[PDB]
């Protein structure tokens, strides 16, 4: 057993708030914001060794990471941003920072009761995403 046990598994979207607001202050344009806004996604979350895959699907986009945590990647954003990113687990808490063009994103995932719960940060603005088991 481990680090990220609590977190594998395959998840459904059940609420979101403020993201209309978080993809406006991450640089977003409309229509992207408009048709990933409607999205529903699943997120699908696997360990094999020091190896962590997420993937996130959705009628939208379908995309997915595989990194060690502390170790810097590149990764193209379902909004298509060019970013590098860094995830780690502090405390419990999964932390993605994301950086490009001089700004700076962190997308929090974490265990709560039965939910895994994302907080998306740019600046002032969050917005909370909340998933269930499938
Ligand atoms: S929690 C979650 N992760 N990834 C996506 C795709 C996405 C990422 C960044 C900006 C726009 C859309 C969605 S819709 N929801």
């Amino acid at each position: 057993s481990h680090m990220c046990d609590a977190f594998v598994g395959t998840w459904k979207l059940v609420s979101s708030e403020n993201f209309d607001d978080y993809m406006k202050e991450v640089g977003v344009g409309f229509a992207t914001r408009k048709v990933a806004g409607m999205a529903k996604p699943n997120m699908i979350i696997s360990v094999n060794g020091d190896v962590i895959t997420i993937k996130s699907e959705s009628t939208f986009k379908n995309t997915e990471i595989s990194f060690i945590l502390g170790q810097e990647f590149d990764e193209v954003t379902a909004d298509d941003r060019k970013v590098k990113s860094t995830i780690t687990l502090d405390g419990g808490v999964l932390v993605h920072v994301q950086k490009w063009d001089g700004k700076s994103t962190t997308i929090k995932r974490k265990r709560e009761d039965d939910k895994l719960v994302v907080e998306c940060v740019m600046k002032g603005v969050t917005s909370t995403r909340v998933y269930e088991r499938a």
